[PDB]
């Protein structure tokens, strides 16, 4: 049959709902054996249980007031904090209030005490289901893969490459405090193959030929980085070492595929999360202590033909 | 809640590795394999078998 | 066959050379030809293995 043996954990069949339904049918059958005013108590208890999510949503919006400007920019905040299935909760609360406030006070006290104590948490089953059900969370994986594959192998060997480059032409020997690789991470996904064409003030200075060789999936090390020259105003010229983020190209290719079904807003969110994850991963590293500077920009609404060059020149000025 | 769950888990690396491996390598090297092997199969009867 | 372990050289007294020796005669067929690249660095040719 098979020399090895594999037990692949196929996803849940979702039969918990069926068990709940059959238990509910059993409960109805039991209630049939062996009344009307008890419906009022049932409705009041349902309203008491429902006001808990209302309290949670109010607390969540109170905490999200500060993140309103950063994420939602007033209706969006309350829409996100409150689950959409909340109109029936308001109807139940109104019906309970009309039918009757000590009971309401004790019910809300118990609900918010449970919420504040935090004794109701998620077991392993539901967190595992959430982990394995969200198919599109490539931000952290892409960040870790990029860092390990590329940023942990070429960044330490950056002083010597530029040392031989300066041996070829001593022009960049004058600038010693900007001997670090610059990374451009646009929050969209556009990538220019010819960076000299992205802005008119970026021109090549040195690009020696190099072949990238992979033997049975093992990629060979890169021993050369493309040196550029960004033209300043009519005062001087400055060199740089520039790169783009391959994971952003990965997001672009993911969005191009039809089977992926990967949209634009999700792409923006994943790009921002990848940027944050890569920044946090590089911040707490040791080998890449100061041999990098990553530049994140969002393309402006107004058409500017020299936006990127000004941004990188500003980054160089603060670099000095 | 779902946003916090997505943000908090910093170890969900499997999906990222799968998609990265696919797009970077398999989508670009797999299709050009039969044509790359048929030329050797022309001269080597063992591969043709 | 151990007594025929030597390289055979064909030198026609004319100058015709067949690139596909399998086509020169119908009874000559390949048995093994693994790919190999001939590399010369600044005029220095690499050995043939």
């Amino acid at each position: 049959s098979s020399p090895a043996r594999l037990l692949i954990p196929e996803p849940r069949a979702g039969r918990a709902r069926h068990a709940a339904c059959v238990l509910l049918a059993v409960c109805f059958v039991v209630l049939f054996l062996s009344l009307a005013p008890i419906t009022r108590r049932v409705c009041t208890q349902l309203a008491a249980l429902q006001l808990g999510v209302l309290l949670k949503g109010c607390c969540c919006l109170a905490e999200e007031i500060f993140h309103l400007h950063s994420r939602h920019h007033l209706w969006q905040v309350l829409c996100s904090c409150f689950p959409p299935r909340w109109h029936l909760a308001l109807l139940l609360v109104g019906g309970s209030a009309y039918l009757d406030r000590l009971a309401l006070t004790l019910s809300c006290l118990c609900q918010l005490l449970v919420l504040a104590l935090g004794l109701q948490k998620l077991s392993a089953v539901e967190v595992s289901e959430l982990t394995e059900s969200s198919k599109k969370n490539v931000a952290h994986g892409l960040a870790w893969s990029y860092y390990i594959g590329y940023l942990k192998v070429v960044l330490p060997r950056l002083k010597e490459c530029m040392e031989e480059i300066s041996r070829t032409n001593p022009m960049l020997r004058a600038h010693r405090d900007t001997w670090k690789l610059h990374i451009l991470v646009p929050l969209g996904c556009d990538i220019w193959d010819d960076l000299e064409k992205a802005d008119s003030n970026i021109q090549y200075l040195a690009d020696l030929p190099e072949t990238i060789l992979t033997r049975a999936g093992i990629k060979r090390r890169v021993y050369k980085h493309s040196l550029y020259v960004i033209r300043d105003k009519d005062n001087k010229l400055r060199p740089c070492v520039l790169e783009f983020a391959s994971p952003l190209q990965t997001l672009c290719a993911m969005s191009q595929d039809d089977c992926a079904a990967f949209s634009r807003e999700q792409r923006l969110e994943q790009a921002r999360l990848f940027y944050r994850s890569l920044r946090d991963i590089l911040g707490s590293s040791k080998e890449c202590a100061g041999l990098y500077r990553l530049i994140a920009y969002e393309e402006p609404a107004e058409p500017e033909s020299h936006f990127l060059s000004g941004l990188i020149l500003w980054h160089l000025q603060q670099q000095q």
